[PDB]
């Protein structure tokens, strides 16, 4: 019956956890004696708020496994110390309690049900409304990681019910109903659902980066998957499509891509975990990346909302790099569009701004003509878009560029050390056909391995290899390649 909203009218007694106890909690500890040892208070029931730490757990189930004990105690003094009920001289950070009061429950459900329990005891006939109100906050937090069981849900559904005056309360109830349809999280909370558990707010919005230099607040909760904020970005940037895009997490030196099917804040968690373990106490600060990653069947014009937020600002860096083999006359003809889609209608600027020349002409082609004769070249092409917007400007880059072998590829500056043909320092270039070998003075395709013909990759911290003719690489950047490659090969239909 969770299923069901239940109503009487009228406010009914407030419910405990006084019955349930009586079957499915362990036999209560009544009172050998000695005058001099000291009394060693506060008998109340074990089903209510008690100050002083528990010695075993407050289930039969718990209690029936000895190694559970330890564990079970554990999370009551941690509960006890971010209720401000415990003698904290040492003040804990808040995660660090967080994560012993959750942690092992998401790997031990047999915890699960504990936890539950010691929280309502701890909500139960407590009189400090500081307690009760952090009491509140940690059951809002266990709601969005795992349900009560069959056992215990009905009672927990009517503590909630006969408290529905409580301000987390109401959202508690509606959280239980979700992460029954979900399925419970892998990962304890995260540092910015505690810090909004510790505010006493329900609503959580996390700030996404745009390639085009821009940022939106997307809303999660508890349950929102990676996909889900996806879809959600998908709707606010207005695109047809987010086929083929994915989130990221700039963290340390590193861009790591997003399960999409993972939870959102188990994705940051297990990805933070990695990097610092990977490094060697203080949290990682990060940053939440919106992106194409996948660049297969990319049509200019299709969808101008991608064309114009993601793509164009996304293959601009990669083709300023000179990556790609391109002459003169393409760099001027692309120069006028790279300048019409950042200044519109100033004129003034290409004289104006110093080191413009920078942010328009490939570094590698810069030397092919001097400062005056860019600038004279590119005012010329720029002066054929004058009837043209910033956004058609943007298209038409794309529309010239789309068909390039090297466009809409992840471009890695690697040392080679397999094939003695090739040069000492080369460039790999992953895209929708495969792993490309580029000479970096020379931008030639040296040879392309499809990836129906790859049988094998590894990376260390250190290299990346590859097997068909085998290709050893010396490079930081192996993690981003062994996922790319991975990715790319993983489409299949």
């Amino acid at each position: 019956h969770h299923h069901h909203h239940h109503s009487s009218g009228h406010k009914e007694k407030l419910h405990t956890l006084e019955e349930f106890s009586y079957e499915f909690f362990r036999a209560p500890e009544k009172d050998v004696s000695m005058a001099v040892l000291p009394l060693a208070r506060a008998r109340g029931h074990l089903w209510a708020y008690s100050c002083e730490p528990l010695r075993q757990p407050l289930l039969k189930r718990v209690h029936a496994n000895v190694d559970l004990w330890d564990i079970a105690c554990q999370i009551f003094v941690a509960i006890l110390r971010y209720m401000g009920d415990y003698p904290s001289r040492q003040a804990w950070p808040t995660l660090e309690l967080t994560d012993q009061i959750f942690t092992l429950a998401l790997q031990h459900p047999a915890l699960q049900d504990e936890v539950y329990c010691q929280i309502l005891k701890q909500l139960t006939h407590n009189s400090n409304r500081h307690s009760e109100e952090r009491g509140w906050q940690l059951l809002w937090l266990c709601t969005g990681l795992f349900p009560p069981s069959k056992g215990l849900l009905p009672h927990a559904q009517k503590f909630i019910d006969t408290r529905r005056g409580k301000l987390l309360a109401p959202d508690c109830s509606r959280r239980i109903q979700k992460v029954l349809r979900t399925g419970p999280r892998k990962q304890p909370p995260h540092q910015v659902e505690v810090e909004a558990a510790e505010q006493n707010v329900s609503r959580i919005c996390h700030k996404i980066y745009f390639p085009n230099d821009t940022s939106e607040m997307l809303e999660v909760v508890a349950n929102t998957r990676v996909r889900d904020v996806c879809d959600s970005i998908a709707t606010r940037l207005q695109l047809a499509s987010w086929e083929g895009c994915s989130l990221f997490i700039k963290i340390s030196d590193k861009v790591i891509s997003q399960k999409e099917g993972d939870f959102f804040f188990d994705s940051l968690r297990e990805v933070s975990d990695w990097v610092k373990k990977n490094k060697p106490p203080v949290t990682l600060p990060y940053q939440v990346y919106f992106m194409r990653k996948l660049w297969l069947n990319i049509s200019p014009g299709k969808d101008v909302n991608a064309d114009t937020i993601l793509h164009y600002h996304q293959e601009l860096p990669k083709y300023l790099r000179g990556f790609h083999k391109c002459s003169r006359e393409d760099a001027i003809h692309l120069a006028g569009l790279i300048y019409k889609a950042q200044f519109n209608n100033d004129r003034s600027q290409l004289a104006s701004v110093p080191k413009i020349l920078r942010e328009l002409v490939p570094e590698n082609l810069t030397r092919l003509m001097s400062s005056e004769e860019w600038k004279k070249s590119i005012l010329l092409a720029y002066d054929k878009h004058k009837d043209k917007t910033v956004e058609e400007a943007k298209v038409a880059f794309l529309k010239w560029i789309c068909r390039w072998p090297t466009f809409g590829s992840a471009f890695f500056e690697v040392k080679q050390t397999s094939e003695p043909s090739y040069p000492d320092v080369i460039l790999i270039a992953i895209n929708r056909h495969g792993v490309l070998l580029i000479h970096p003075k020379t931008k030639d395709l040296l040879t392309t391995y499809p990836f129906t013909k790859i049988s094998s990759w590894s990376s260390g911290s250190t290299y990346f290899h590859m097997a068909l003719s085998r290709l050893l690489c010396e490079t930081s950047l192996g993690y981003k390649m062994d996922d790319l490659l991975t990715s790319y090969v993983q489409q299949l239909l």
